[PDB]
């Protein structure tokens, strides 16, 4: 399966896809690495890694609509069958998620249901959770309907701020990541007729 990775900042989870990608028996290659933001070290990671990269500034386009379809075209030239949202902090319209329904991963450093939108880690600090951890799902046009594909727990530790908790919880992401990846990449798991995941 051809892979395309969005990213807006490290990239620590595209290294991690990048290094798992590249074993013998990864089902899934890395084509093409999209940023919005430029001069983001995720898109060095994926120079040193001799992958393509594009950037696509979301704020030179007169809407959400035509920066997606600036997207899609790059995933279309690419002919990307799969798009993973590494660290991609910008949200997609209706009909791009439409589009790619069933092909579109997103690694969410929560516990999902718990804990949507942008600031996972401080709402489970807030919360006073002892357990947290990160979620690999299907992208859905509300949040609250994807399809959840992989998960790890993570302890939440005493005096925890965003900076350790964040740290501890990419450990998990780094490895749940490239497990999903590989599970939709090999048919072994798909969004079912039914809309739900599907083991085969
Ligand atoms: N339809 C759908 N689309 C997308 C795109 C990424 N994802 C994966 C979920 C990522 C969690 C997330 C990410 C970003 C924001 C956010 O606030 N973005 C601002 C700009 C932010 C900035 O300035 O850094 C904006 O784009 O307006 C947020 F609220 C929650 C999804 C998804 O799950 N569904
Ligand atoms: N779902 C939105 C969200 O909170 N994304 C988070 O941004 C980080 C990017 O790390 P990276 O750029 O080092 O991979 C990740 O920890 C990911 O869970």
């Amino acid at each position: 399966a051809r892979v395309a990775v969005l990213i807006s900042g490290t990239g620590s989870n595209l290294q991690a896809l990048i290094d798992s990608t590249r074993e013998p028996n990864s089902s899934a290659q890395i084509d093409i690495v999209i940023s919005n933001k430029a001069a983001v070290a995720g898109l060095d990671k994926a120079e040193r890694a001799g992958i393509p990269t594009r950037v696509i500034n979301h704020k030179l386009y007169k809407n959400r609509v035509e920066f997606d379809s600036a997207i899609d075209l790059v995933l279309e030239e690419f002919s990307i069958d799969i798009v993973c949202l590494a660290g991609f902090m910008r949200i997609l319209s209706g009909p791009f998620v439409q589009k790619w329904n069933g092909k579109m991963l997103n690694i969410h450093p929560s516990l999902l249901p718990s804990f949507k939108g942008s600031n996972a880690h401080e709402q489970a600090l807030e919360t006073g959770v002892t357990v947290t951890g990160c979620t690999v799902h299907f992208v859905a046009e509300d949040v609250d309907a994807g399809q959840i594909i992989l998960q790890e727990a993570v302890p939440v530790k005493r005096g925890d701020t965003v900076a350790t908790l964040s740290e501890r919880v990419k450990l998990a992401e780094h490895k749940i990541f490239p497990a999903a990846l590989q599970l939709v990449a090999s048919g072994t798991v798909q969004l079912g007729e039914n809309g739900k995941i599907c083991w085969v």
